[PDB]
């Protein structure tokens, strides 16, 4: 009915390559450096999830306000592992494609 | 000159969006979604990016690059970039965040 | 004055004082082997922040200033104590798994 | 009962300071102090502890449990839970941080 289930998907835009042409218009974007700042927001990532058990209402109904962090942190995450993608000269789009075969 | 040039860059495609239907879909198809629950694939991800340190983990920060380095490497450092993406896009179709539009936003 | 670890705590000692420490507050709940896991990769993230804006120059850690030799002494102790609940969860004897590691 | 459960408790030793020795021996004896940097401990710690992530990735914490687990994979635990910390006892002796001490410290606060 008109009150439940639509299918979850994401936007069209920005893709893969914006993100990139977003960061750099934004020395310290060596490699591992890129690398360790991914592990620090993984790990913020996983802050929010760490005391959140089965007990518990998953990300989907959590509080606008809990909500917002997680988009947050997911987007960070993504910024760094674009950033360190492109640095290294790797086709992440394709990447994916030359993956699933 | 007409040599080393090459302003890298990303296909145009897959997009975000095409790599979550994609992987949705190779899911589905194996039912593998009882997996796919918000901290397990949080886990997973954690263990790609341990993956890829691996690859960074002796290399010095004054070394040539990963541009340069051997075909093999570069062939695993492909496939892990690759899996982090897959698994963060999991964990955020999962979790109904619309990770373009964050990023943005971000 | 050679660098050495203290003699003690050990991680005996680690576990016992952390497990009294969380009972002193009705913290068992909060400790499920994957709980433990997540926030011991939460705070392995808190150190690897402590490192992403530097680079091996000769001059190491050792001679970082005092308010950030304090922070990696903390960080640094705060994965080893959620690593330490970790195993204690799992009812992994740490330190023999160690040595029969070798 | 005689079958039922027991307290847990760690072995008395190793030390972290024994752990520190028996390490720093071995990158000495296959020559690997030049690869020991601070950074590179650092990355190798992610790595184990990507190990160690990928041994529950798909198990739930509301299932048997690790203390139930099969027998080879309690074994598999047992060697990621050791690789987490040699690194991080690695990675700390390399920065002159006195983890044990950094215990303390932290508790008197």
């Amino acid at each position: 009915g008109p009150l439940g289930s639509r299918p979850f998907r994401f936007s069209p835009e920005p893709t893969l390559e914006d993100i990139r042409r977003l960061h750099a218009e934004f020395q310290f974007h060596q490699p591992r450096n890129l690398l360790l700042a991914l592990v620090g927001e993984v790990g913020e990532l996983a802050e929010l999830f760490q005391w959140k058990s089965d007990t518990e209402p998953g990300p989907q109904a959590w509080p606008p306000k809990e909500r917002a962090a997680l988009q947050e942190e997911l987007s960070d995450v993504l910024i760094y592992l674009v950033a360190l993608a492109a640095r290294c000269h790797v086709d992440l789009p394709q990447a994916v494609i030359s993956k699933m075969d």
